[PDB]
């Protein structure tokens, strides 16, 4: 209701990890990622884990992972759905060729402006096509008018968990045969191992349902074949068979 | 040479995840892999998990990340160093195009013995070359015929740790440019975080310097792209970009 709003501080997990220290993850960034993290990702990221929804950034291990799956498979169309401030999208458009194209879709697009002048500076704001809007109605517009020609190679889910298996029924028509579809976050800070899990804010807690019913269902179709990762908060990739 | 033992059993390390959840992983492997497991995978994992060596075995979950890797980049042809039963060989003959082929190499051809069954019945013997011998003169014999036009799409690395680098000098040269080596557990049970780690066997101590050693070497190195990634007992994805 009226008042002052949703805090991530109203939230139980943010301080969790699937990793079994902090010392090991602080490792992992400082030894492997940090040197190897664009600038502009670094001020991005930097600027973002002050924002007040932080806790939604993508990890930055997770981050070059994604690059190099974009760049192992030669993507050159991809779509994003969930961009906050950009730092998924950042990394995509870093990855893709000088030629490629994003499509990006997010609700809020105060959050994209805090990391456009970082996606400017790198010089790669050119590839980018920001949709301001629910993901679902752009996702079901481009299945009436899309053709083969224009099927994606590569999508990165990381917008509103809870509707992970209603935008899988769109991508797994939008993004070509071969192509791959990640969903984050399918780990759930560790929740899904549980049928119950105490303590919850609600929407903590629709979405460890949501992620342990979304995770059966992607292991039991047959249009994909699928690789659960247990890299940030858990990332499924899917591979589109037919 | 005469010293102490060195036996799986002499390991300090063997139960220990870097996970911080054992049913974290459990969960992993229940929902996401053995539903999509070949049944000789199964086979062959089974009668590994018996063998005096089952702490060597590559983890289930990272055998469906490599094959999606594989899939992904269109890869097919392949050199694994470090065999044993064949798991992760069984993994990337599945993987590959029925015209596929792998160099794989292991000093212990009766470690694959007791695999071959698995992957005779899975109808991809034939994409094997098998080589019985230490890793280092085979691939220094590459350098010297090896063209241009044979060079390896895909290199997955798992034979002896402390041996790493050394096989890095070579497989830069030994598998394309756009191509993706592959180092496993370079996160050494989490004992890389930390400049010391008491309680370990000779062995495992030499392990964690030569993994904290080559951490810091791919990071810096400019001929790769690389992403640590933390599946299985942590992997380094490097992609040779001259
Ligand atoms: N129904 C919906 N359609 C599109 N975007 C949505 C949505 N519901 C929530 N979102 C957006 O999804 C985002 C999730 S956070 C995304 C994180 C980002 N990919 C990164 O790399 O850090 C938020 O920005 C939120 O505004
Ligand atoms: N110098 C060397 N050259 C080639 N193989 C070696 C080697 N030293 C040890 N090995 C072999 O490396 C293997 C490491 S265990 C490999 C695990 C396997 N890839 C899996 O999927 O489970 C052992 O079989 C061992 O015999
Ligand atoms: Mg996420
Ligand atoms: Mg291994």
């Amino acid at each position: 209701g009226p008042g002052m709003g949703a805090s991530q501080d109203d939230y139980a997990l943010i301080h969790k990890n699937i990793l079994h220290s902090e010392d090991l993850l602080k490792y992992i960034l400082e030894t492997s990622v940090y040197p190897r993290e664009h600038e502009q990702l670094k001020g991005l990221r930097e600027v973002t884990e002050k924002h007040e929804w932080s806790t939604a950034l993508v990890a930055a291990d997770e981050g070059l992972f994604l690059s190099m799956l974009l760049k192992l498979m030669n993507a050159k169309r991809t779509i994003e759905i969930g961009v906050y401030t950009g730092y998924s999208l950042l990394t995509t458009a870093l990855a893709l060729p000088e030629d490629g194209k994003i499509t990006a879709i997010d609700v809020n697009k105060s959050y994209f402006e805090i990391g456009l002048p970082f996606i400017q500076k790198a010089g790669v704001e050119h590839k980018i096509n920001f949709i301001e809007s629910e993901a679902l109605p752009v996702l079901d517009h481009m299945l009436q008018e899309m053709k083969e020609e224009d099927l994606y190679d590569f999508a990165f889910v990381d917008a509103d968990k809870p509707n992970y298996a209603n935008y899988h029924e769109r991508l797994v028509k939008l993004v070509r045969v071969g192509g791959a579809i990640v969903y984050d976050n399918t780990l759930w800070f560790g929740t899904v191992a549980f049928p119950e899990y105490p303590g919850l804010h609600p929407e903590e807690e629709e979405c460890r349902v949501s992620f342990r019913n979304l995770n059966k269902l992607l292991a039991a179709d047959p249009r994909v074949e699928i690789s659960q990762v247990s890299i940030g908060d858990g990332l499924t990739i899917c591979r589109r068979l037919y």
